């Protein structure tokens, strides 16, 4: 009885029209769905759900604890840290940024396996598990 | 040029062995990896990452704007609400809890598909996109 896979992710925005120019044209995504205050995307196969909150605070921090990485190749990289930089985003083998609320994105380029490889030679007094 | 997939989550959490715990017993994730400040786990394919924040404050709610929700088969949904409910998860077709920190989680039996065609049902007044 094990967890499937990952079934979608929400985030809660401040400007569904901002929102949706981002997810869409920027990153690619395909739009879905939109109601008054929702948009449904599937961006690198995976459904992600917007809900418009405009009474979000923009003068305090938030989002901080929580962090989404994507999938590139190696040789994207220079492409989307250019289109990033040319549509204004907030930019932090990673790209690290942000959407126009602040829910912090990663671009990577590598996997899981190769991350563990990497630690036991820069990092070897971690335990890693068979 | 496409994101490729979903790469990774990461999670700030105030424990890691009571975040370990969960994670992996009860949510029967896999244990990749350890230090004294991360965890690495394999979850329904997806790799996560828990990095510990010993400072997050308890006194103030955190984690709002975000929630993250995992596929299960609609004959486990008993299973698993019993399994959440049995290991005192905070619990708020779909299960909405927390993990010890306050990261919100879903688990839910459908697919985009059928969420698509239920809304074109329940909420007409909805645009759908082809």
């Amino acid at each position: 009885h094990h967890l499937k896979s990952i079934n979608h992710i929400c985030f809660s925005v401040r400007n569904l029209n901002d929102s949706i120019h981002f997810y869409r044209d920027i990153l690619l995504g395909k739009l879905l769905l939109t109601g008054k205050k929702t948009a449904y995307f599937e961006l690198a196969g995976l459904w992600i759900a917007l809900n418009e909150e405009k009474d979000i605070p923009r003068n305090e921090i938030h989002f901080s604890y929580t962090h989404i990485a994507f999938t590139i190749d190696d040789s994207e990289f220079k492409y989307w840290h250019q289109r990033l930089k040319d549509n204004n985003v907030n930019i932090l083998q990673s790209i690290y940024f942000t959407d126009p609320d602040g829910h912090k994105l990663e671009l990577h380029t590598g996997t899981l396996e190769n991350r563990l490889n990497y630690y036991k030679e820069a990092k070897p007094h971690m335990t890693f598990y068979k």
